[PDB]
């Protein structure tokens, strides 16, 4: 038997998505599929952790990445997220200077970093209707991000022909994911990313990868227009259809192979004729969608069969 590990925190271990897909991989007649336990993630060394053949394992809050890392480094599974990545996706300055790199859209940028030493010692001009950040100038509407791409409180700053303040996101609390807010001045402690704000109309694009040649897309009303969450009948976020033209899909490509993750979530913005990416998160899956649960599991498994079947001499096609 082929055995896949899954190791992360038992929040996304034992989610209704991950489950429903696990339970799909399972019927694949030479896998076999072990759930490390939460438990024996934080507590116990990595040499009592399972053994498995393909490691499928991300970094959430809580998880102890350095120690995924060593596991990998100790038992040499075949890696469908890559670990390393990892560390780079929790910061936005990595991330956008991989896609720089790589040649996709994203909104022009730039960094203001605050070394915590010094007292007043940036790099950063405001005005009443723009920010000049290391020389470079941008008016308002610009949007205000903290580096830490675990950070959720993203700011929108208005200009003043619309009436000036701010839009404040964060993490969804109920029925609401941002508020207005009078402050129109950015934020005088931390480092941000500041970039142009891409006029959309009113949603964002979610992407799902699973490998570089299939991605589910959704839209989402964007949380900055005014903060309420469109809940269905069952208090989910209503999503909207999406299909990607061939630019979004070789952006999907490329995301999925610069960051090496296998399953991979990122956003777009669809603004002035192109698509923009805004945010990498790495491993993510789309939820409440049957079809997405039955292609993720047949995809996985079939990465897995294609790369080990040989070594384990098993017939695969
Ligand atoms: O918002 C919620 C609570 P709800 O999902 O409304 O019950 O869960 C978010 C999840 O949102 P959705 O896709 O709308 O279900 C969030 O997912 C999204 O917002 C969609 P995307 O993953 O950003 O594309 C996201 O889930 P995944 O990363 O597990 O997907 C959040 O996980 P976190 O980032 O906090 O670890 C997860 O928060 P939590 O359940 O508190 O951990
Ligand atoms: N450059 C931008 N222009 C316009 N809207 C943006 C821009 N960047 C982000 N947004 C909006 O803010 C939201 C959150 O920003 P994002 O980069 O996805 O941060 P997070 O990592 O918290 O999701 C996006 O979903 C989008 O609606
Ligand atoms: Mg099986
Ligand atoms: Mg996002
Ligand atoms: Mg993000």
């Amino acid at each position: 038997q082929i055995v896949v590990g899954i190791c992360s925190m038992a929040k996304k271990s034992k989610s209704k998505p991950m489950k429903e897909i696990l339970e799909r991989i399972s019927l694949f007649k030479y896998i076999t599929v072990v759930v490390f336990e939460e438990e024996v993630i934080l507590n116990e060394p990595v040499e009592n952790w399972p053994l498995c053949d393909c490691l499928i394992s991300f970094h959430s809050k809580g998880f102890p990445l350095d120690k995924a890392v060593a596991y990998a480094k100790l038992r040499n599974p075949f890696v469908i997220n890559d670990l390393n990545m990892q560390y780079l996706i929790q910061d936005r300055r990595e991330v956008y200077s991989i896609l720089q790199a790589e040649g996709i859209l994203l909104p022009r940028y730039a960094i203001l970093n605050r070394d915590p030493n010094n007292p007043k010692e940036c790099n950063l001009i405001e005005g009443e209707d723009h920010v000049e950040v290391n020389g470079e100038v941008f008016q308002k509407p610009f949007v205000e991000k903290p580096v830490s791409a675990e950070d959720h409180n993203v700011y929108i700053y208005y200009p003043t022909s619309a009436g000036g303040g701010s839009q404040r996101l964060f993490r969804k609390i109920g029925s609401r994911s941002s508020v207005y807010s009078p402050e129109s001045n950015v934020r005088k402690t931390g480092s941000y990313i500041y970039e142009e704000f891409m006029p959309t109309d009113g949603t964002d694009v979610k992407v799902y990868t699973v490998g570089p040649d299939y991605a589910h897309a959704e839209a989402r009303k964007s949380p900055a227009l005014d903060g309420k969450v469109e809940r269905d009948s069952e208090g989910k976020e209503v999503r909207y259809p999406v299909i990607l033209n061939a630019r979004e899909k070789l952006i999907a490509w490329k995301v999925c192979l610069a960051f090496k993750q296998t399953v991979c979530g990122f956003d777009l913005l669809r603004a002035n004729g192109q698509s923009y990416v805004c945010d990498v998160n790495g491993f993510s899956f789309v939820k409440n969608s049957m079809k997405y649960y039955d292609d993720c599991a047949k995809i996985l498994g079939n990465i897995v069969m294609r790369e080990l079947a040989p070594q384990f001499h098993i017939p695969w096609s």
